[PDB]
């Protein structure tokens, strides 16, 4: 038993929900948050900017560190960083920008990394900026994370096409 409310059950492991992922991680405060991130680390919009902008930058400052000491991430892979305010721990992973022709085949790769994690709070990868279908995000995501995965969408209209399309 979790302390994640509201959510529809779509199989056995993964349950989604029409909220605001940094509303529901400053109410849950999960373990893991996944973030939607890039190569760089730089939270500048989407997910990653909203869920910086509520750590007061700390999350920025915690990455242009681990930036500077490692370089930066795969596409498809991703690093543990604080949770900061929002969560114990933040899984930032990288999956692939559609609008920077990156191959949407490491879409799965990237969820594979959620596997490693128990329970997550997350978003659907590569939707919103970075620019794939959502209905195939949320298809993948279903068909490679077999730990149990809690989904945030931010936009009501496009919760319901996901839960009505769903097979
Ligand atoms: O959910 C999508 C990604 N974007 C966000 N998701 C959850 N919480 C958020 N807070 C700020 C942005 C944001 C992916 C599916 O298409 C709709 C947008
Ligand atoms: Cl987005």
């Amino acid at each position: 038993v979790n302390s994640f409310s509201g959510y529809l059950k779509l199989t056995d492991n993964v349950y989604i929900k029409n909220a605001d992922i940094v509303e529901e991680a400053k109410k849950v405060k999960p373990t893991v948050v996944v973030n939607a991130a890039n190569v760089y680390l730089k939270h500048g919009g989407g997910v990653a900017g909203a869920l910086n902008k509520a750590t007061n930058n700390a999350m920025q400052v915690e990455s242009d560190d681990y930036i500077a000491t490692n370089g930066p991430l795969k596409v498809g892979g991703s690093c543990v960083l604080s949770g900061h305010n929002l969560a114990k721990h933040c899984l930032h992973v990288v999956g692939p920008n559609v609008n920077k022709g990156e191959d949407i085949q490491l879409l799965k790769s990237a969820y594979e990394n959620f596997n490693q994690h128990e329970v997550l709070l997350a978003p659907l990868l590569s939707a919103g900026i970075f620019g794939a279908d959502p209905i195939h995000s949320l298809r993948v995501c279903v068909d490679t994370v077999r730990t149990n995965v809690y989904l945030a969408v931010f936009d009501k209209n496009l919760y319901d096409k996901l839960v009505s399309s769903f097979l």
